[PDB]
């Protein structure tokens, strides 16, 4: 093993610079700033030098194992510019363990985390104007590493690519599921607890229909029991008075299938914090869900995520039917506060050990 | 706008320096790539463009393309074979444009004329049939592989796309030992091991990697409560045995959902069949069934099957702990080695059959 080192980076500015994008006006990953990361491994030599250039496409062997067999994962993370102009990243250490762990269950080579970040870091302050100018935009940091491998066989590849792009995103909506069981997106055994490519290639078929029946994501089912598991690519939370007439904020447990969100976690921590009702990683059931319904249980339910933070859920179609979820009816107020909370802490309002400065 | 690329829009630029064909004797899978490849763009606005064959050269793909991030990709494996009557000729082709169109749709990416790929395909082989070994025990296998190149980073379908067949000679009873281990499963009811798309195959390489220091060649794919025997590797798994009822049989899974429909898979089903001698069943097969059946001496032979070994027999599986023997090479193997020699006579035209195309 080795890794690259930051102390190392080769930095080749663009002559010509981009003119920025309005904040107001933006759809998510579709502008993406002057600069990228690249850093190159071989099995022969190891990693290469760090580089910091101008973004362009990238020149792959029409072998490359993440073209053929999706050896390949990603993360998402962002950056803030604050209250205070200065310029925040949230939990970026998390991304890091996380995009470690994936790289070793997809056989790509490991590397230091301290050494990525700090690779991170200057690429967006090169880019940092590209952070909006904006209390409701965000940069967003799309860190990928993919198997550059010439060859067809399949395995571990002896050649890879680590690279990462900066996009400039901006922003309730509530949203309508479509909940078909026929689609399982990941099952024990697999690598749904991982945000590796191969992941999310087979999902597309299930949105489209998603879209054809009018609604905005898919509502992923497993098991006999129709356990619900996550929605599209994001995790679900319950807030609900459960079986025992308590208040409770639920969602769905880390027995493999469930990836684990820095949005996720971050939710849990402050629900736990609060100490104001019953937190629970535990199993939810469709018929859970509708029994509670047709008893007036359930308050809220939202998915969470990089992107959104925090997204409502208003209806589920299943088997047919248009089932309503009070959330909008419902404020939603645990949904606000913790949009609110976050995006506090995010952009500086609040002081907490989950920013780091650039 | 234009719906499907056409053969006889084909723009060819050829290589100026053509390079050394390989020993057809000493060579690796998959790592030798021929002069040329066949590539052809696609865009929602416009539709499929031309198709081009040029030169062997690096895809110049923008870094935000879906492949790379969302595993929106999917391919196929055929192969051409040198004949002894010294004709070229495909094997089954058709099949594999079914299976790839197949693909595409659930990969949502946009579909295209199946007649027309193959056409493309066939001129692409014939500019470089020098390539085609002068071997009876080698052949040239193509790889038509299909990407999402969408710049964007929403989870979507994709609205740019490349199609692109690579070219690579392959070489030529080797037995495998297989790694079994219930805690990876390779598919599941309700995903996509059915198709041959990309994202099934990523998942893999752990175990693989795991095999491989546990001194084992391949995966034996399990599935399940009771460890149905689904898949070795890359191959469709097949088992000649005396069954629980005491007769001559030739198992293989079901097509239920995560076993990929092989063209190799059908063709020795077909076979079978056709020669009536023993009992052919889809049906499971769980290790239960299997360590039952060798306690007994009713395995005769296990073997896999796929479009590069065609046959690949099975000698050992390490499983809870111990080597168990599976008997296959003490038994001959006399239908592993019937089944090779059947299809590689109709391969290289020793035997006239209209699974193949010649040109």
């Amino acid at each position: 093993v080795g890794t690259f080192k930051a102390k190392d980076l080769i930095v080749t500015p663009a002559e010509i610079l981009k003119e920025k994008p309005d904040p107001n006006n933006l759809v998510f990953g579709t502008v993406f700033t002057d600069h990228m990361l690249t850093v190159e491994w071989s099995s022969e030599f190891g990693w290469e030098k760090p580089h910091i250039k101008p973004l362009q496409n990238l020149s792959l062997h029409p072998g490359s194992s993440a073209l053929h067999y999706a050896v390949e994962l990603f993360e998402g993370l962002k950056a803030f510019r604050g209250v205070d102009n200065k310029i925040r990243l949230f939990q970026p250490n998390l991304n890091m363990d996380r995009m470690y762990r994936s790289a070793v269950r997809a056989t790509l080579p490991v590397f230091d985390k301290e050494e990525l970040l700090e690779c991170i870091q200057q690429l967006v302050k090169l880019d940092q104007e590209w952070v909006p100018y904006s209390t409701s935009a965000s940069l967003y940091i799309r860190p990928t590493f993919i198997g550059t491998e010439p060859s067809l066989g399949v395995k571990k590849p002896t050649k890879a690519l680590l690279f990462v792009l900066l996009s400039p995103v901006g922003p309730f909506n509530p949203v309508s599921l479509w909940a078909n069981p026929k689609y399982v997106r990941a099952w024990k055994g697999g690598t749904g607890d991982c945000k590796m490519g191969g992941n999310y290639g087979s999902s597309l078929f299930a949105q489209c229909e998603a879209v054809d029946n009018g609604c905005q994501q898919v509502l992923w089912l497993y098991g006999e029991d129709h356990q619900i598991t996550e929605v599209g690519t994001m995790n679900l939370f319950l807030y609900w008075i459960n079986e025992d007439g308590e208040e409770e904020l639920a969602t769905p447990p880390l027995d493999g299938i469930i990836l684990p969100g820095v949005t996720r976690r971050c939710i849990l921590d402050l629900a736990h914090q609060w100490g104001e009702f019953k937190v629970s990683e535990r199993y939810l059931t469709m018929d859970d869900l509708t029994t509670a319904l047709e008893g007036n249980r359930v308050r809220e339910m939202f998915g969470s995520g990089t992107a959104c933070v925090v997204c409502p859920v208003s209806d589920i179609l299943y088997k047919g039917e248009t089932i309503h979820i009070p959330t909008m009816e419902n404020g939603p107020k645990l949904a606000s506060r913790i949009l609110s909370k976050l995006t506090d802490i995010q952009y500086g309002r609040e002081e907490r050990d989950w920013t780091i400065v650039l």
